[PDB]
């Protein structure tokens, strides 16, 4: 598997706060960036074992990126590039924020820093809330994605009939801004049939957990991106079958992968 990168992986490797490769971070200001609001672009220094895939993170409604800062360099250490973005106003909604999120994700195959160390044809996108029905949006928008991962998503939009990007929901066990049962679940039943995806619910979360660093959203992230911006098999064993966490109060999926 020529995108494999980094030593074969453990619970403790997909739990870390920081994986093996050290990252740098660089700033896209506002102006620069067209079609979103700027952002950080985490990446990893180490260039010799390849090209990385790259992952763009939406924060949510009245957000800046300061909510998904975390997830930057932690999933960037696993060997991805990450951009962390802000978005043209706060209060943008939903199909908006997905299309600042592919403007975001273009951007990295322009900027100086980045653009040599990331493989154009892998790339997946991230959110959270509002963020998350905006990398649903992308999703919906670019079928050669290959990978969305919605956290708390919330969208006006139910219906997901049209995406072909594998994707894990990420659901809150007790959220009141963006109830599973509406939002969440809703979006993992209308997820085709026949797409690569799953629904992971954090027992007693509230709306704001993935705001801070949560390790059970963070293992099972990097798993995914793992499995499908790299295609690599050694993450499957994580993702298929149902993980036994005590943190999940429930799974969904089309195991095996």
């Amino acid at each position: 598997n020529p995108y494999e990168r980094g030593p074969d992986p453990t619970e403790s490797s997909i739990e870390a706060v920081r994986g093996p490769f050290a990252v740098a971070q660089t700033t896209v200001s506002r102006l620069q960036a067209d079609g979103f609001g700027g952002g950080t672009i985490y990446y990893p220094t180490d260039t010799s074992q390849g090209t990385f895939g790259a992952v763009a993170i939406s924060p949510g409604f009245t957000a800046g990126q300061e909510s998904i800062a975390w997830l930057g360099p932690r999933i960037a250490s696993q060997g991805f590039v990450v951009i962390t973005i802000d978005t043209i106003t706060r209060l943008d909604q939903p199909d908006s924020r997905g299309r600042q999120l592919q403007a975001a994700l273009d951007h990295l195959r322009t900027n100086s820093v980045v653009r040599n160390r990331i493989d154009p044809n892998r790339m997946a996108v991230m959110g959270h809330s509002m963020g998350g029905g905006g990398a649903l949006s992308a999703a919906a928008n670019n079928t050669s994605l290959e990978a969305a991962i919605p956290l708390q998503g919330w969208h006006t939009r139910k219906n997901w009939s049209s995406v072909r990007t594998p994707t894990l929901v990420v659901g809150a066990q007790l959220d009141t801004i963006a109830p599973v049962s509406s939002h969440s679940e809703a979006f993992y039943n209308s997820l085709p049939s026949d797409l690569d995806k799953a629904y992971m619910e954090l027992r007693g979360a509230s709306h704001l957990v993935s705001n801070t660093p949560d390790t059970t959203t963070a293992k099972y992230s990097i798993a995914w991106l793992k499995r499908f911006v790299d295609d690599d098999l050694r993450y499957e064993q994580f993702l298929c079958p149902a993980p036994d966490d005590f943190a999940i109060s429930e799974y969904r999926s089309t195991c095996p992968f």
